[PDB]
């Protein structure tokens, strides 16, 4: 998260760190007792690494009573996701067991009704991704409020050039932005999960290249079907 602030410890009890070989790789969101939603691009290149999900965390390194590391039983990428596109970039991770629910570990309800978030609406984005242009990685969870950008402006030639489908939304990226290591984490509007961070492009914090988020409501039938 560029241009954000440290979050309040455990105020986002849905927040998950998706880990490869003991290190934070991607954000994720606890959406049911046994399932975490993240981005499909995260698991390309996992190949024989230890894939785990850290729940109940604030600091990645320091000990905390609520922190617990879970193994993944099953990972289900959306079947139309591909490494060279930004489309359908969702991943569902089934934990080895039901997560232990508590003040610091709780699922976040997600939008099932396919309606665009209105432009200008401020949405909360959180993660352990990099926090500046010198590559600094934070120890503790960061967050930022970003205004939703309307799809037609997002789709102009100077911005993302028709790439933003009805299944994607954008937010302003002017010095405040999701960045490397925030992928798969939550965009929350009205207290509900509306988006999952994705990227087509390496650039962060450039007004001309808005952040892109996969609209979970757009995949509501697929999500339900995998959760059953
Ligand atoms: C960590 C893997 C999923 C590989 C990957 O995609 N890396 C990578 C590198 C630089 C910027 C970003 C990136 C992420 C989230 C948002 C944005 C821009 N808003 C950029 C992403």
């Amino acid at each position: 998260i560029l241009g954000g602030r440290e979050a309040e410890a455990h105020a986002r009890p849905y927040m998950a760190s998706v880990q490869l070989n003991g290190a934070h790789l991607c954000g994720g969101v606890l959406v049911a007792e046994q399932w975490v939603l993240s981005a499909a691009h995260c698991l390309e290149d996992a190949a024989d690494g230890k894939v785990q999900v850290l729940l109940g965390a604030h600091s990645l390194s320091q000990p905390e009573p609520s922190k617990r590391l879970y193994d993944v039983l099953r990972a289900v990428p959306h079947p139309d996701s591909q490494p060279d596109t930004i489309d359908h970039d969702l991943l569902l991770l089934q934990l080895s067991e039901k997560a232990t629910l508590g003040p610091a570990v709780r699922p976040l309800p997600w939008q099932r009704v396919d309606r665009d978030v209105a432009p200008g609406t401020l949405c909360d984005v959180a993660g352990w991704g990099i926090v500046n242009h010198a590559g600094r990685r934070p120890d503790s969870l960061q967050h930022v409020l970003l205004p939703v950008l309307d799809r037609a402006t997002c789709n102009r030639r100077t911005h993302h050039d028709g790439a933003i489908t009805e299944r994607l939304m954008c937010a302003e990226s002017n010095r405040r932005d999701s960045c490397k290591g925030d992928s798969g984490g939550p965009l929350v509007c009205g207290g509900v999960l509306e988006g999952v961070v994705t990227s087509g492009s390496r650039v962060c914090g450039n007004r001309k290249k808005p952040g892109i988020y996969t609209r979970v409501a757009s995949y509501a039938a697929w999500i339900d079907s995998v959760l059953a």
